[PDB]
């Protein structure tokens, strides 16, 4: 992949994050607090899962970035809607405005409806994350592994302004502390 050059500068935005996370003074990090971060409570915050927007805003174009998930043990990654729904209890799928992978119990698959099995055999440390908006694409590569695909959303309906997307999850082993991070370009 050649999708380099379409580099973005990702910062998270606060005002979206779980009131449990901690965003580094960069906005380039975002990591699971142990305990409520004494923010108050807004309509943008995610309330029942570990997760944060980036602050950008993409309607057209093609966009490239890549995250940090060393030594975690769950994440989810990708891009979703301006307007999913942050309150409650929620699926990620492309029916709920949201084209991402994650890391669950040693497993990676695609958020499809239902979910799709991953084929990695480099577990990666950094993910890649490209988006074509004209296209309808979004895809994920294993930059541990010289760039390697992982996976492909074709014929995507985005059905309005996209953010970056992000769950660092949550931390009930003890062993999934470790940030997400917004590699440099
Ligand atoms: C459909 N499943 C989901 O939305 C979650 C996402 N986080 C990892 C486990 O599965």
């Amino acid at each position: 992949h050649h999708h380099h050059h379409h580099m973005v500068h990702i910062t998270l935005d606060r005002n979206t994050a779980n009131s449990w996370l901690i965003i580094s003074k960069d906005r380039r990090q975002v990591r699971m607090g142990d305990t409520h971060q004494n923010v108050s409570d807004n309509k943008e915050r995610f309330s029942n899962y570990p997760m944060v927007l980036g602050a950008q805003r993409f309607s057209s174009g093609k966009m490239y970035w890549e995250v940090d998930v060393t030594q975690k043990e769950a994440w989810d990654l990708g891009v979703c809607r301006d307007s999913v729904q942050r309150k409650g209890q929620f699926s990620l799928s492309p029916e709920n405005g949201f084209w991402t992978i994650w890391l669950w119990q040693d497993s990676y698959e695609a958020g499809t409806s239902p979910q799709t099995t991953l084929h990695i055999q480099v577990p990666p440390c950094q993910i890649g994350i490209f988006v074509d908006y004209e296209a309808g694409v979004v895809s994920f590569y294993n930059i541990t592994d010289h760039g390697s695909l992982i996976y492909t959303f074709s014929e995507c309906v985005f059905a309005g302004p996209l953010r970056p997307f992000f769950n660092v999850g949550f931390n009930y082993s003890g062993g999934n502390a470790a940030p997400l991070k917004l590699c440099p370009l």
